[PDB]
């Protein structure tokens, strides 16, 4: 019959960091 | 004499969300 | 008998991008 399946693939990467924060307020 | 090969193995799942940003820049 | 295994699976997307980061000091 047919042999097994392939090995499972892993499991993908983390996301990229998120952008900056937005700008601070003034002094 | 041996069988076909087996199917392609699964997809691994996709990753997880990506870490929060850097803080913003100041004032 | 069976055949031999098949191809690995893919690994999976990466994640989504985080969010943005915090407001930032004041000034």
């Amino acid at each position: 019959p047919p042999g097994p399946p392939g090995p499972p693939g892993a499991n993908g990467l983390s996301g990229e960091r998120g952008p900056p924060g937005p700008p601070g307020p003034p002094g």
